[PDB]
């Protein structure tokens, strides 16, 4: 029944709040979402000033529902059934030799819209590194995410290392680890181990003076 409500283009809504290090900020997104063709399409605006890290770590923090589960895998498709009652969303996400991020988010319908609302908390940042430093280009490379199901919650984990591109030729690699609980009671499907391929360009819009992110990104399942 889920996957009933994203045969069309969807609005999507993402509020963040986080905290890195002690430096506060909140994020606002606005887009759309069309899952028939994996497609989705942000802009993101840091609405309390200057955003205290690079916009790239927070990519994946900022709705796999959106995803294009193929037909022949339509049965894997957990996060479309949770709808739209929706799940919690918790990750932790490791950055090599340098600090840790943890999110808790909800993301399920409000009305006919999908929002996803996030806090974040970062610590033990090294204040010189890639992240605190702003080190990091304004660009992402494509990668898959690994799903697994855990039947024990009725729900899913995910686990990928992404690969953030240093100035100076060098790669930040940061480890993601993610589970996914239903926050209804009805039943979800609980997937075979397959994975989503993703492919996102980060733009900006010349009009805009504050600090912002505009996505473009395609997530495909596949594997199975
Ligand atoms: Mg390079």
């Amino acid at each position: 029944k889920g996957e009933e409500l994203f045969t069309g283009v969807v609005p999507i809504l993402v509020e963040l709040d986080g905290d890195v290090n002690g430096h506060k900020f909140s994020v606002s997104g606005e887009g759309e979402g069309d899952a028939t063709y994996g497609k989705l399409t942000l802009k993101f605006i840091c609405t309390t000033g200057k955003l205290p890290v690079p916009w790239p770590t927070l990519v994946t923090t900022l709705v796999q529902c959106f995803s294009r589960y193929p037909d022949h895998m339509k049965q894997h498709d957990f996060f479309k059934s949770a709808m739209p009652e929706g799940y919690v969303q918790e990750a932790t996400i490791s950055f090599k030799d340098d600090g840790n991020y943890k999110t808790r988010a909800e993301v399920k319908f409000e009305g006919d819209t999908l929002v996803n609302r996030i806090e974040l908390k970062g610590i033990d940042f090294k204040e010189d590194g890639n992240i605190l430093g702003h080190k990091l280009e304004y660009n992402y490379n494509s990668h898959n995410v690994y799903i697994t199901a855990d039947k024990q919650k009725n729900g899913i984990k995910a686990n990928f290392k992404i690969r953030h591109n240093i100035e100076d030729g060098s790669v930040q690699l940061a480890d993601h680890y993610q589970q996914n609980t239903p926050i209804g009671d009805g039943p979800v499907l609980l997937p075979d181990n397959h994975y989503l391929s993703t492919q996102s360009a980060l733009s900006k819009d010349p009009n805009e003076k504050r600090d912002h992110m505009v996505l473009l990104e395609f997530v495909t399942a596949a594997g199975i």
